[PDB]
């Protein structure tokens, strides 16, 4: 159990009379009264140590991630890796080192959607014997900044407006474009966005980066470039926009869920970690300088090298005070990581530092079930709000004859302390600058686009269009356009007819037709589809229920989610036609029978909103889904203009379409249903 | 100006040069390195000092309603009310005060939707001349539970699941229909929301009420008893369930956007203040106890008197130093105004000024500028965290020589002091326990359902339904029933269905046939369409873009708000086809030639979703709005199915249009269009 | 009540404690005395601002070790993981656990059952409340002669300090309401009237239990002795014999030398009388009273006869072994005098024990009017 080392901390209340939280046992259900209708007693202590307590729950939330949900697994090395670093869970094969990962997304508050378009958060923490060791990435592998103290500015413009508020969790409107027109660099990150990775189907189908170029050094002290990279084994999938904004309010918990089903159903996510290695006489050597947080380094210069593998496996039991009190930090490194001068890194391991002091109000926010290591503190640290030790040296100061040199320090040759990188050195004016060498903002956006496929290439136009016609001021429109044209001047005449501006002219500097693997998600099947959900669509007349049942408990053995639908829960029935919609699903296959509701007496029923069941059909069909119906239930895909033979549609008795399903699921979304410009 | 106040912490940046945060002149877009690719010094104060100011931006939620927006204000007297009240607001006619009000939702988290299904917040400040009053209300007369000591019972039940925190925003999951079914009081406030009060058209176009009955008290200490209600000028309206869920996900911001709109655009929205007068001596008289919660007194027995005007007119500047850090209190009482024995009022006031430690992180939250009365503040208070002024007076304390007696003691008599209703009493024992008075709870909300119309009467079935089917535990389920049953067979029975389960048999105990006035949404028609919003899809093709610019033009000058919908922005286009959606609108009308984008190749553009014409046209219809097509435009309306005969669909000339869809926009919402059991 | 275990971390532990009087458990209650009701809010709150949070019941020194069970949850550091997802009450989910206790089941904690409130609400006190005087005199009636001059001498010390002269008039009036005795012997040193007898509430009533210096000490463990001594000649060996015997005798005792020389426990420089609560000059060291031996760059000027000056002049038992007497002579104190002591080894130490015991020696406190 990765969940072990918190078992201490964990207090069952079942069986027990109610207390005060200094003890005593109480009733607490009435109000102490001076008199049967009488006011309320101050000396009620029983009433205000429960409201207090109530009263003062909250905590700030995260300043930026504040969206998310994370769960408890276990990382597994695949070899002894003391070749390239010194990192204890990485120095043998079979290492177990238990983790916690929460994901997220950037821009919103707390309780906004998780199918908000946005960067997604993917941060884990290794336990490791050597102490704490934080990789925080995102699902996307650049950032739209190359210096931290640009953070708050990025931030400020993507999140709401500070008059109204508005908009919760989107990059649609004026700031925003105003922000990444105004600071090109932000064109690589916002095209990531504006693809399949700003609206991922779950946090189990995305990819993670660590994005940064870290360093990987030896005991010797010898030391490597590194890219971190989590590589889903569950593939990568994504929604498509109009789809993630219907989910948006019919289950704005919809990946906090599918994380947490996934993992009760036995069905733990994985993830390998791997790297890019590079050498330190090779960081300006591709194009790019490395330590520029804006650019990723192409597979086919450097291939990704696994070294092991994470599987999530246990959800939390209080979510509070696992997730929402977990503290990441990049400053959480251990001995044979370092870190570059990435000007963006650089700043960042001051502030998530500084960060906790406000989200835990207090200096002991390590002291936490949660934020505590495996491996054990000494130090001289003392008092700080909430103290929650007693130490024992009196002498808590270094050096003194009193405590004989304890605790002791270490460093790169005794006691496996930390050590800085060896040959790393500074030359040179102190500059408020950047390198002349992180100035190309557009070479690898239009790398990034040439490597989607069309329909892909497409959605990221579509998006663009979508956002960018929310934006009020028309010169920032223009602005935008000017940045998008060089980028690539198709992708600023697509988006320009959307905004009813003129098709500019050629700005052709950055233009180049190269590609590179690996960044695309719809043009490759995915590797399993255990988990993914299936809607079958019955009803409670006649004999359409039994059959949806069969077909649910074949789809099942399979490894499928199966949700039989009808108007009431009848025996079988899963779900009400009220409480459905398609975003819920994978896969739709109206049961055989159920034709009788898409049409008819049985289509017009005080139970559902009108037109339910052919809105969840057309709704799977349009968002390109595998949809299906079973024998007699063809009817239903006739009566929405689906015919039976299109792609990713299967009509025929109960073998073939449950094959058909699983097929289609492989494929995930079938694109030949989305108009590409060009088309009329 | 209701923020005049305001004005002298106002910051002007324009024209001006960045600065840390203790003056000086800086550059802040590069850190300060070693070396060309250096490290970030320790020594660069200009970063430090920025990101710790963003790093700790942040601060918590309200416990309970998190999710709010809110607008700056005047309330004015109609009249001299020193006959019933000693309150100086109420003191003289066409006296005015400045206001601030925040509406909201009850569970959600921060950034959850405005149109999820909740009960919802109606606070009010008054800054009177002698100190801020606040009535803190909700949009429905009733709250769940008896006594405050309960709350963190019902809120935690009705807010995530502790485990995973799911769901967000919803009473649609195991926990709170336990508590509903396991704590009988909540009945009538759960069949308030889930009516049209659970998901309204707009904050404008709520009521609002204190729900705990007060006292009025005049000078000589006199009292009445009294409830407090908001009535708005712009009428009742609410949305339907199946419409609110989409609106959630395409416009989370839907009503604090539709408040900032109104205002902005000089269509500032106003409540009527009304009361309930009665004498102590009614406190048990109308079959029910005024100090009970759980029940409200139908204007039968007591009507509503008027008392003034609240007009809100002012955006805030910045929403965080405004509207998130203003913090309401039923504490903030003033002369002429007393609390009664209400169990759940007698809490609230202490966990509101407690809750503000947490919140605003120390004790000097009232020196906030939006929390700051207007009629001075003098008291041997001192020092606490970010003490904001300086006390001259050396001598700290009273009584004393030393200060001459200042600050001096204010009472009943002297200085017009808070005074507490002099005839109050108390008699018995000390007690845990509540009132035999308390124990119907189930005779108002048959009163309440009983005065729906029969499709709001579904309505409420239907959310019942709609939730109930998520809860996983089949004997909670079973106990709703149970409970249900005691208010009503009918009721039990239509919802059983939905979980296929055998509602009980009848018990007649609490049935009734009683109905009370006002407490129906769609019963009444608007009084106004002002602000109404008429979504008018066209085409970038032919001649319908400048046909779509004239009934947009005719539209506007008799007082809507249009939005002309095509394929891309072109001139005269408010917004695409792709970013369009029906639940932004109240309205929907296809301009004549548009019709070209519901068949064809006209529909099959990949600037938008395939069939999202038809689909806007298709929800509009479905959820009740008045929908429409000039001309041959008309084909669209055939596309889908839709008779030009039907009420609320219209069809013909631009003028013919016009004016059903005006005449229909009062009526609002088409009740004809949702099938009724049986 | 026995005390013995110091902590181990000042801060964690004394620091960290968080005290309340509305910590209380089954079998007791309040009372309607005004200031006890009003404290119980205090202290909850106050916990907010010392703490910062509402979990301070969790740091380990102010848990319980009886079990906490309810339905609280999150709050600033959190330190527990709760395993009930039901946590609300009631509820058929969660079986009705944490289930409530009262005075018949569960032994939970229950308000008197035959406290009533009758009457008006009110901001006011009872009249029962209004003499402020009375007991007072009580008090001052019940203390031993000195012991009376110590409370005149201290108000007359305080009210000395304020500058107002009305305030100092004000208090007189308050003080002769007590006692016009009192009154005019404050009076006195203001260098006010001797004000009119107010006899309203004077009695002569007297009570048990209040006077400190009416009573001897039960026991003289851990009192501490200083010892004058000095590193010439022999007195250091004498000293040490001195104090071997009176540490046995359970006392502590602190060997005073011009430096720390074997068997030396602290150096004049480095002492004070305020320390110890006898004072003996060990036999030899009159020589550091006066001549070469009192003037040394190793203390103070004068300062092993200030140490004895004070410890004489503040009550204590002091003494000289054998030549020493010198010591005592050279201050003006006379062996006669009561807790005063000179002779042989084992007479001062007899005496010192039994002066230990009377602790302060109130004759040498001149009194108004002697
Ligand atoms: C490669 C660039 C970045 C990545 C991959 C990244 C990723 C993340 C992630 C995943 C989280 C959420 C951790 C969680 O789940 O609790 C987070 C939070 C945060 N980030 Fe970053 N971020 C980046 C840039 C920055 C920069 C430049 C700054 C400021 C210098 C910054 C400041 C913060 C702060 C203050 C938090 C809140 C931490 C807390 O409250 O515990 N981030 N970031
Ligand atoms: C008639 C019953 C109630 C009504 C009408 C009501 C109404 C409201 C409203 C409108 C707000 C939001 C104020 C704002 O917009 O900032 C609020 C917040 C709050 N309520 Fe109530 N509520 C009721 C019951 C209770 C009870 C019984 C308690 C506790 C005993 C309680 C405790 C709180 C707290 C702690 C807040 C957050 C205040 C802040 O952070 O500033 N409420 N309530």
């Amino acid at each position: 159990d990765a969940r072990q080392r918190l078992k201490e901390v964990e207090v069952d209340d079942n069986g027990q009379f109610m207390t005060t939280d200094f003890g005593g046992n109480i009733e607490e259900q009435f109000s102490l009264k001076a008199g049967g209708r009488g006011s309320t007693l101050l000396e009620d202590f029983i009433f205000r140590q429960k409201l207090q307590h109530f009263d003062h729950e909250r905590i700030p939330e995260r300043v930026v991630h504040a969206r998310g949900a994370g769960a408890h697994g276990i990382f597994t090395s695949y070899g002894d890796w003391s070749n390239i670093t010194a990192a204890s869970f990485l120095g043998a094969k079979d290492k177990q080192t238990p983790v916690f990962v929460r994901f997220s997304t950037v821009a919103g508050s707390r309780g906004s959607a998780d199918t908000a378009r946005d960067v997604h958060g993917f941060a884990t923490r290794f336990y490791t014997d050597e102490g704490n060791f934080d990789i925080v990435g995102n699902n996307i592998p650049v950032f739209f900044i190359q210096d931290a103290i640009r953070f708050p500015d990025l931030i400020h413009s993507v999140k709401p407006s500070p008059d109204n508020e508005v908009p919760q969790a989107a990059t649609a409107h004026d700031s925003a474009w105003d922000f990444f027109s105004s600071q090109p660099s932000a064109l690589h990150t916002l095209f990531w966005a504006m693809s399949g990775n700003g609206i991922p189907r779950s946090y189990r189908h995305m990819d993670g980066f660590g994005i940064h170029t870290f360093r990987l050094v030896t005991e010797d002290g010898k030391s490597k470039l590194v890219k971190w990279h989590w590589k889903t084994k569950q593939g990568k999938a994504a929604l498509v926009w109009e789809e993630a904004q219907v989910l948006a309010g019919k289950n704005a918990d919809f990946h906090r869920q599918d994380l947490w089903d996934a993992i009760e159903s036995g069905n733990a996510p994985s993830w390998e970690l791997a790297v890019q290695l590079i050498d330190e006489d090779k960081a300006q050597a591709y194009g790019f300088d490395l330590l520029d947080p804006t650019k990723f380094l192409p597979e086919e210069f450097a291939p990704l090298q696994v070294l092991g593998e994470m599987t999530l496996n246990r959800n939390p039991m209080n979510y509070f005070a696992e997730t929402e009190q977990i503290s990441f930090q990049p400053g959480h490194i251990v001995r044979g990581v370092d870190f570059t001068e990435d000007p963006l890194l650089q700043g960042r391991l001051y502030s998530y530092l500084d960060t906790q002091l406000n989200r835990h109000r207090g200096p002991n926010f390590e002291q936490l079930p949660i934020n505590r290591p495996v491996s054990g503190v000494h130090n001289n640290h003392r008092d700080g709000q909430g103290q929650a030790w007693i130490h024992k040296n009196i002498h808590h100061y270094s050096p003194s004859y009193l405590n004989k040199g304890y605790p002791a320090q270490a460093n790169q040759t005794v006691g496996r302390g930390f050590f800085t990188t060896p040959g790393r050195t500074a030359s040179g004016v102190l500059n408020r600058e950047l390198s002349a060498t992180f100035d190309d903002h557009y070479t690898q956006p239009r790398l990034f686009f040439n490597s989607l496929t069309p329909v892909e290439q497409q959605f990221v136009i579509n998006a663009i269009r979508f956002e960018a016609s929310h934006v009020t001021n028309e010169q920032v429109k223009k602005n935008v356009l000017e940045q998008l044209n060089k980028i690539s001047n198709d992708v600023a005449k697509r988006v320009a007819v959307a905004l009813g501006l003129e098709a500019p002219q050629p700005d052709p500097t950055y233009y180049h037709n190269n590609v590179t693997r690996g960044v695309s998600i719809f043009n490759e099947s995915l590797p399993t589809i255990a988990t993914l959900r299936v809607g079958v669509l019955s009803t409670t007349k006649g004999g359409s229920l039994d059959k949806a049942k069969a077909l649910k408990e074949q789809l099942e053995k399979d490894g499928l989610k199966v949700t039989v639908i009808a108007e009431y829960l009848a025996s079988g029935v899963d779900q009400t036609y009220s409480a459905a919609d398609a975003t819920a699903f994978d896969a739709v296959v109206v049961a055989e029978g159920a034709e009788r509701v898409f049409s008819g007496k049985g289509a017009m029923s005080p139970l559902f909103p009108a037109g339910r069941p052919s809105q969840i059909l057309t709704d799977g069909y349009r968002w390109g889904k595998p949809v299906a119906a079973v024998g007699s239930a063809k009817k239903a895909l006739q009566s929405i203009g689906v015919e039976e033979k299109e792609a990713g549609v299967y009509a025929g008795a109960q073998d073939e379409v449950i094959k058909g399903v699983e097929e289609g699921l492989k494929v995930f979304k079938f694109l030949e249903r989305f108009a590409v410009d060009g088309d009329d």
